[PDB]
């Protein structure tokens, strides 16, 4: 089975998921000099006032903060998008050390981590149907750098001890994801894919320019998680990022000059 080792990591994925070598894979390097400013791009609308987080899960590759997506309670609209996209979950990708961890890169710079807020297009009715469509998902990607602590992340950090190993979950209600957003909603956008198997080419990526700052102690807690299940040989959950994929015949647009 797939993961982030020598034997089963990204460079192997294409054997089970041939779309790994497809025409619109993610993540990519964002070349900030080549990205075209597109004055036709609208501001992003992030409406998270009614978000209902339910649970946090160690799925063996990351942890997912899951939301009630049975109504339009936490929705992404505007920006590059047509229609309404419902928040289903967020998760992160991170490194063993602060010098790597992000999936997207900016002029080849790697951030310590990257947060993905995953949303599905309501015109397809459910997530499973949405991922079969080229406009099925919108993923908001937010870089993390290490410096000051992010107060709004701490509730997430402090539950991780309870979901150390693959398959564990914990109640995680009343968490407000607005506390994870940067001040600016300036973004880059391009058509891409899920960054884990099945790597489906169903994502409109929206990558914010401005990173959030987390503390070294916050990220250190991410790195105590385990990819393994309870009782199994400990393999720390670190370096759960896919590297940049070829851009191919794509254009990355900027919302800002
Ligand atoms: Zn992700």
């Amino acid at each position: 089975h797939w993961g982030y080792g020598k034997h089963n990591g990204p460079e192997h994925w294409h054997k089970d998921f041939p779309i790994a070598k497809g025409e619109r894979q993610s993540p990519v390097d964002i070349d900030t000099h080549t990205a075209k400013y597109d004055p036709s791009l609208k501001p992003l609308s992030v409406s998270y006032d009614q978000a209902t987080s339910l649970r946090i899960l160690n799925n063996g590759h990351a942890f997912n903060v899951e939301f009630d997506d049975s109504q339009d309670k936490a929705v992404l609209k505007g920006g590059p998008l047509d229609g309404t996209y419902r928040l289903i979950q967020f998760h992160f990708h991170w490194g063993s050390l602060d010098g790597q961890g992000s999936e997207h890169t900016v002029d080849k710079k790697k951030y310590a981590a990257e947060l993905h807020l995953v949303h599905w297009n309501t015109k397809y009715g459910d997530f499973g149907k949405a991922v079969q469509q080229p406009d099925g998902l919108a993923v908001l990607g937010i870089f993390l750098k290490v410096g000051s602590a992010k107060p709004g992340l701490q509730k997430v950090v402090d539950v991780l001890d309870s979901i150390k190993t693959k398959g564990k979950s914990a109640d995680f209600t009343n968490f407000d994801p607005r506390g994870l957003l940067p001040e600016s909603l300036d973004y880059w956008t391009y058509p891409g894919s899920l960054t884990v198997p099945p790597l489906l080419e169903c994502v409109t990526w929206i990558v914010l320019k401005e990173p959030i700052s987390v503390s070294s102690e916050q990220v250190l807690k991410f790195r105590k998680l385990n990819f393994n299940g309870e009782g199994e040989p400990e393999e720390l959950m670190v370096d759960n990022w896919r590297p940049a994929q070829p851009l191919k015949n794509r254009q990355i647009k900027a919302s800002f000059k």
